[PDB]
């Protein structure tokens, strides 16, 4: 130390190659949403399991051609037909009922005219038939949309509300998913005072935590609170090895830079007894963001140290964890979504690449969103909530500012 | 009945026009993720609350000029110093500390050379300044970020993590937001199975229940399982009536077609008294989707009825149901978020306007993403959830077809 400046692109990949994939449990599918499947899975059942009417109308024979013919019954939904259709006759049927013996075809009640009915008019009794309908027609046989044995659900699927809907469907009610990592943050400052606390001299309220915890939970992974840590080295190991025993991933903010701090660093290094990967990034802002992983009794411990500066803390938090989450969660492919977008305004750029949190936009016909960022300057765009994170490009001897209108890369980071 | 076909863009329009905004509550602000602001917030304090320093270095006075100091101690983060810099003299700052009484000017370290330390190197006792410090540099003065009686948040602000960090940082730990609705969804059918069941003759299991629960929860909201109910009168008047009790939105899927059905939406007319607004949609999927509206006690219930197939009870309820939800929960504009996208294959066009489950992928530097349908034919791209509607337009004498390449509108509904 000072650490190495580490680039961009280093740090992005040692920390997706030194993060675990997390373990496998079993679970209920209802809890499913955003889980990795561990496992293959395969239908025990036909989908349809008998054939079913995909029309309202009736089971008839085909080769019995057009005419009038007798209504001999009914098919419903959820009852199967004891009945069977002999030459002349018809079934009744809605949508999902089951064919009777005897049918072989469907024939819609659009293409029929009803001749009679009872008296009180509740039942059916002999209509005609207007077409001749094909073999099969309007019917799902056993089997069409999924057959026994066969894999519906691949292992790696990361899980939506349609493969819940599957899920339930096979009737495959619990399933073996990667766990999700617990996520414990903590601040560390002498200055800092929680939320909940008035001002007093020389201190401020701690908002990283907040920040922080928010970001991860809207991602859906469990986190744990540790809160103020003195800034000394005592306390700094204490909490960290509560973090440690609670949590998979622990993120602390503050004492990363040069000056009264670097206890961190150095608490981390020679009383945790971890193995720092990175401790400066050529990036802005995040200049100080260090990566440490510990490994105790065959488990992999993964330890972020974020600056303190708040709107450092949440562009690193979005560049580096959340990736990490995802992979140490069973996700294949744990990159986060970049998009295209225009800038909304002129900007400098720096030798460092740049990150800064925006607003996407669609504007009515134009097919690429405008990328916006916050904190400069109308009314209602001023109180939307981020969604991107714009990527800027370090200056080169010739490009060294980007103008309105060009397209810029921006991460998404909130629902669109 | 049976009911006017409605279009798509009347349906739309009915569906937000009719639903109401909910009621607000005050909660804890680390439950705010979602949350719509009912109240405008102010900072009661400043932020800086003392002037401090950006920079690791030393408080100067910038009448000084360059030149050889005496270090006359240190202000920390989290300490209000109680000396005064005399000339000739400095205090050590690092960055977040109070600027000491008779300084003007922080110097970063990099401008300065050590002259003397301690015997045993712990406190730096002279310093030797290389540069002219212009007054206030490197110091933010107070409320440089926030001013005491600003309006950080405007009510309307649909919160995300940046903005449950504010309200951290001005300490504003509980806040006035509309409530989120609670969501009942039941399932109507005598085919229907729970999830649970084995087969049984002429009986499959129930999924739509679970696909839309998954998708509401997906969203944020409170949902209620109301479970299997028989396709009749007496049973279905039950069930609305738990729902109506127990929720703020009733869902149910099945029973809204021609035929044994029509139970619902007689039900929801004579024996629940509500106001169905349509009852049938020009679009595909979609045709029997029903919408209600029931007011009792100044308070108004909101009922939307879908279709019993599968995939088109979850087109619905992205197309329909979640703008709702987005509305009563306060958000001002709740519209969905549409883009553009080049499809992936060809497409034939329907009279009717048309809506498909699709993947959307960014191929490397290409600005636009791509569109591919799920359900038809790699590997990988089978596997990936959901996170785009497809809206084709309906077909015209001319239009036809849309061909591979061609750009279409696409409905978010997933994290990209």
């Amino acid at each position: 130390s000072p650490f190495p400046l580490t680039s961009m692109d280093k740090a992005f990949i040692t920390v997706l190659e030194m993060t675990p994939v997390l373990g496998t449990e079993i679970i209920n599918y209802r809890d499913g949403m955003g889980r990795v499947l561990a496992q293959d899975v395969y239908a025990k059942d036909n989908l349809p399991p008998f054939p079913a009417s995909v029309k309202d109308g009736y089971a008839v024979r085909a080769a019995d051609g057009p005419g009038d013919r007798f209504i001999i019954g009914e098919s419903q939904a959820g009852e199967q037909p004891t009945q069977t259709v002999m030459p002349g006759q018809v079934m009744r049927v809605t949508t999902g009922a089951p064919i009777p013996c005897g049918a072989d075809a469907v024939v819609q009640v659009e293409d029929t005219e009803l001749i009679r009915e009872s008296d009180d008019g509740t039942e059916e009794l002999e209509v005609r038939i207007l077409v001749q309908a094909r073999p099969g027609q309007d019917i799902r046989p056993i089997g069409h949309d999924i057959k026994r044995g066969e894999c519906v659900l691949a292992k790696g699927t990361h899980m939506g509300p349609s493969e819940i809907g599957l899920l339930a469907t096979v009737g495959v009610t619990e399933v073996e998913v990667n766990k999700f990592p617990v996520v414990a943050v903590m601040s560390t400052g002498n200055e800092l005072l929680n939320p909940e606390d008035d001002l007093l001299p020389g201190k401020i309220r701690d908002s990283n935590r907040s920040t922080l915890l928010a970001t991860i939970q809207e991602h859906g992974y469990p986190t744990i609170n540790l809160g103020i840590v003195g800034d000394n080295p005592d306390d700094l190991l204490n909490a960290l090895n509560e973090g440690i025993s609670r949590a998979d991933v622990i993120i602390t903010s503050g004492g990363v830079s040069m000056g009264e701090k670097d206890y961190l660093k150095q608490v981390l290094d020679i009383d945790l007894h971890a193995q720092i990967h990175f401790g400066r990034v050529f990036m802005k802002p995040g200049l100080p963001t260090t990566f440490a992983t510990l490994d105790i009794d065959g488990v992999r411990k993964i330890i972020f140290a974020l600056p303190g500066n708040p709107v450092s803390a949440v562009v690193t938090c979005n560049l580096f964890v959340v990736p990490a989450l995802r992979k140490m969660q069973g996700i294949l492919d744990p990159r986060p979504t970049i998009i295209k977008a225009r800038l909304s305004c002129d900007v400098k750029l720096d030798p460092r690449p740049e990150y800064h949190r925006c607003i996407l936009t669609w504007h009515h016909q134009e097919p690429l969103p405008w990328a916006q960022s916050t904190g400069n300057q109308s009314r209602l765009m001023s109180m939307r909530s981020a969604n991107g994170l714009l990527m800027l490009p370090p200056k080169t001897e010739q490009y060294v500012e980007l103008h309105k209108g060009e397209v810029v890369d921006v991460m998404v980071i909130g629902r669109l």
